[PDB]
């Protein structure tokens, strides 16, 4: 909706500034790197609690390929690459790890060392880990 889910489990540590709780369990394996992955999610500055992208709103997943994101999804990747394919989870990022000291001027207006917020829900990957 526009609403950040509450979810009271404790966190799971993917890198110093990043982790991640699990709304909604997925299935399959990890996706490999440099894989290509279709998601959607909702993304809010965890200090004022607004909310500056909504894929689900605008009806428009991503394609992100692990390996060759932005700079500003470099958290947002991390957290990726720990997901199932249907998988929902929030993912913490610190923002080093998003749009780091000088923050974004608009579209979006993002604060300086402003940590992030993710809603993430993986549509799918292309290439799987197969032991």
């Amino acid at each position: 909706g526009n609403v950040p889910p509450k979810v009271d489990s404790e966190a799971e540590v993917l890198d110093e500034k990043v982790s991640k709780q699990i709304i909604k369990e997925g299935h399959g394996s990890k996706p490999s790197k440099y894989s290509t992955c279709f998601l959607h999610y909702r993304a809010w500055t965890k200090n004022s609690q607004h909310k500056f992208e909504d894929t689900w709103h605008e009806q428009q997943p991503i394609e992100l390929v692990l390996g060759k994101e932005k700079k500003e999804l470099a958290g947002l990747a991390i957290g990726v690459a720990s997901m199932k394919s249907g998988e929902r989870a929030l993912v913490h990022v610190g923002w080093e790890l998003a749009y780091g000291k000088e923050g974004n001027f608009s579209f979006p207006n993002v604060p300086p060392m402003a940590d992030l917020l993710y809603e993430v829900e993986v549509i799918g990957f292309d290439e799987t880990k197969e032991g």
